[PDB]
């Protein structure tokens, strides 16, 4: 069992990827914790597009409540510190399709994501405005929180000298 998902990890990591993702769903929805748990940590923490891709294939099969949703925001944090390629860019979307599931946290996450990304607001800028976009796109309720001062943000971002910096914003 654990013997199997450790060596799809890997093979997804490094349509293979596709292909893992969907066979993990459907077994895990068909069926340990503690092993899936220690190899997407070492794919993440390694091999990004898989462990983000492991991570948000088992989200909405599982079934974590508040368990799994405190342990994904310190991996969310981890990979919006730096903006790392396109293909890295996924961690995002993975973070934002968590935090829609409507759980307790989810709304602390969403709040404490905004006020971070605010900070943030070309490897920061840029990167925090996708990062809004997911959040607010995810849950457009917990977006609009504060959103006088995404725009004052947005206004200064855009004038920053780059190209596709201001398309995220805009």
């Amino acid at each position: 069992s654990n013997v199997s998902v450790l060596q799809q990890f890997a093979s997804g990591l490094k349509r293979a990827k596709a292909a893992k993702e969907l066979q993990h769903y459907v077994t895990m929805e068909l069926r340990s914790t503690r092993f899936y748990d220690q190899l997407n940590h070492h794919i993440f923490e390694l091999e990004r597009k898989g462990g983000i891709l492991a991570i948000a294939s088992l989200i909405g099969v599982e079934g974590g409540n508040a368990t799994r949703i405190g342990r994904f925001a310190n991996y969310l944090r981890n990979l919006l510190p730096s903006n790392d390629p396109v293909v890295m860019e996924m961690a995002s979307k993975a973070i934002g399709r968590l935090a829609m599931a409507g759980d307790t946290f989810t709304a602390e996450y969403v709040e404490f994501e905004v006020k971070r990304a605010l900070e943030w607001l070309e490897g920061r800028r840029h990167a925090a405005v996708l990062v809004l976009r997911e959040l607010a796109i995810s849950v457009p309720t917990f977006f609009f929180q504060q959103v006088q001062p995404f725009f004052d943000n947005i206004f200064v971002a855009v004038w920053d000298p780059k190209q596709a910096i201001r398309e995220g914003a805009v």
